[PDB]
């Protein structure tokens, strides 16, 4: 019917089968680009600002302050404007002019560090805007923060059953801050009593996951497959629901991308590129033939024009 | 469940209530950037796509060709794509350079024709590509297809009547080929027995449906409502379901379009402020205080960054 406001209007993404992906129609892409933001962060954007208030550490009154890589902050801004907060997002000079000036229409108190050091600053001065005055702010910390995984075990991951029928055998997914495949295969494995596999897809640049759960030297790494690759392992990554790990590497990831825009008609970003062909790698599988194949696809492509995928 | 392919996924956008507009919440929108393409017009590229099949006009070969004032285009290019159609799309040199690289990457054929004339030029080359070969193309013709409203009162139409429980009263759409109001309207008036009031809406600058309704000289004139406006009446716009007629000026339809964004986070075109602007105009009014209005966003923030939007 009608929401409330454009926060609870997130979710429902449709599943839509490949042509030229996978081996007689395996492989179904999970479109997270069709939300508000166009991307699946709005998800956890807005369910980390729903469970701050259900806490109490969110009133109305305080203001959200957050440092983000970029699809986080747009969806903390536009379901903060939809739910009426102050937001302060802190984010070095090292920004898409395009990126700051969104962020700004959305009514970001937007906060310029110094690039040098990277993100490590605008974070620090995330908690540094907090450390003023912690009755005043609330930092939600998605990395780390629960709501993130909890929102994908709700909603993303019962979409995924309810639209398969409980048919889905295998779930790709790229790992950011890894509340997506956390959240879905909880979803799938615990609450609807299937043993799916689970993959998490990671940059060959920056295969932290991989280098870890094989005892290996942790060497993260500069890569383009923008989304992924945190270069370390973030809290909301349950290693325990993971059963398989995909490296891709990021002209692979551009190459996968613009191959769904030109032969499938799916607009996406690169970090849907690099699940793709993770997930295709597998499809093409003898062991995999039979199964059924779902890919979440993160963004959508016409918010990453202007770096590498245009 | 799951899309044989992305022309499938079109539609079931939400409803939204805005708490910055109308009175005591009578105002809705309904959010077409929520959809593949980013528009509306993924629903008229997709079933003009699937009526060309019905009737055999299209066949397994031919290509289609057509011209673009632009979302249209996109909408062709994706469901051309995701059917695996060639398509020819024309356009002058007077066209965004990240508006032509997205048609290329969709794997548009894309003709270039000289700006000075405007757009007569490139449709008058889309009639020409066709002319060499009628047996190798076919032109959709959006103004004029009847699959274009057709499918609004298929989707769009019940999509509202569903959501809102029967209980819609009016309904504001800007008209540019005017398949939505006039798709919609039938769809509640005739299919669902229910005597709304259909509001359609232009700019001030190019008021022609206005204008004709009243007898009056038409004179259609520049304006920056991207999507509307066409200056003139089209075949796709029928003026027996339309009640009444808003006109939005370019600059209110700008701050309320900034407006979306700011304060209900909702992101769309300058298009969708123009019909809120409309909306929000009656919905102020104490004749329809009581009544249910809902209003159609055409279009998401993203593809207007760059012109004044932004």
């Amino acid at each position: 019917a009608i929401y409330a406001d454009n926060s609870y209007s997130i979710g429902n993404t449709p599943l839509v089968r490949l042509k030229h992906f996978g081996h007689n129609g395996n492989v179904v892409v999970k479109i997270e680009g069709r939300n508000p933001s166009y991307s699946v962060k709005c998800r956890i954007g807005a369910n980390m600002v729903w469970q701050a208030e259900k806490d109490g550490t969110l009133t109305k009154g305080k203001e959200i302050v957050d440092a983000t890589s970029g699809n986080t902050g747009i969806a903390l801004a536009y379901v903060a404007a939809a739910r009426g907060y102050k937001i302060t997002l802190t984010a070095p000079e090292t920004m898409s002019l395009e990126r700051k000036r969104l962020l700004c229409g959305l009514g970001v108190n937007l906060v310029l560090t110094e690039g040098a050091k990277g993100m490590k600053g605008a974070i620090a001065k995330a908690e540094e805007i907090v450390a003023s005055d912690p009755s005043r702010y609330v930092m939600l910390k998605q990395f780390e923060n629960p709501a993130n995984p909890q929102i994908h075990r709700e909603t993303t991951g019962p979409e995924i059953w309810k639209d398969t029928d409980g048919k889905v055998d295998v779930v790709v997914a790229g790992v950011g801050t890894g509340g997506s495949i956390t959240g879905i295969s909880r979803a799938i494995k615990l609450d609807f009593g299937k043993q799916i596999t689970s993959v998490a897809v990671e940059p060959v640049e920056s295969p932290v996951i991989s280098q870890t759960l094989a005892g290996e030297e942790v060497k993260p790494g500069p890569h383009k497959i923008q989304g992924i690759g945190a270069g370390f392992i973030p809290k909301n990554l349950d290693l325990s629901i993971i059963d398989r790990v995909e490296t891709v590497d990021s002209d692979t990831a551009l190459a996968t991308a613009r191959r769904l825009m030109a032969e499938e008609g799916i607009l996406a970003g690169i970090s849907s590129g690099a699940a793709v062909a993770a997930a295709d790698r597998l499809a093409k599988l003898p062991e995999f033939a039979d199964k059924l194949i779902v890919v979440i696809l993160p963004s959508a492509s016409e918010r990453y024009l202007s770096t590498a995928l245009f």
